[PDB]
């Protein structure tokens, strides 16, 4: 047993708030926000040794990362921006930080009671996303 175990998984979308206003703020365009807010994916991941895969499912875009925990990596977002992250588990939560044209956007993964709660901040601006088990 390991690092993410209690992260992997299959995950359904199930509330979310502030999102389109998080989305503005990393500069997201109107009809872009607009699908990927109506978006509900399944977020699957998975852990082969020391590589961790995010794969998200949804009507809007299906996307999948490979990664090993501090190990930079380029990365093509759902939004279609061209980015380098790098994703660490810190104090049992997964945190994915995304650099872009002179900017950072931070996504943290952390369990909560049944929930898996996605936090997503740029600039002052906070989103919130829980996740329940398929
Ligand atoms: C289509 C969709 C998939 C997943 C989410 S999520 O917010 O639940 N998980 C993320 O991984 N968020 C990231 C924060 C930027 C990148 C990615 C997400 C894609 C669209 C812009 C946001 C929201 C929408």
């Amino acid at each position: 047993s390991h690092m993410c175990d209690a992260f992997v998984g299959t995950w359904k979308l199930v509330s979310s708030e502030n999102f389109d206003d998080y989305m503005k703020e990393v500069g997201v365009g109107f009809a872009t926000r607009k699908v990927a807010g109506m978006a509900k994916p399944n977020m699957i991941i998975s852990v082969n040794g020391d590589v961790i895969t995010i794969k998200s499912e949804s009507t809007f875009k299906n996307t999948e990362i490979s990664f090993i925990l501090g190990q930079e990596f380029d990365e093509v977002t759902a939004d279609d921006r061209k980015v380098k992250s790098t994703i660490t588990l810190d104090g049992g939560v997964l945190v994915h930080v995304q650099k872009w044209d002179g900017k950072s956007t931070t996504i943290k993964r952390k369990r909560e009671d049944d929930k898996l709660v996605v936090e997503c901040v740029m600039k002052g601006v906070t989103s919130t996303r829980v996740y329940e088990r398929a």
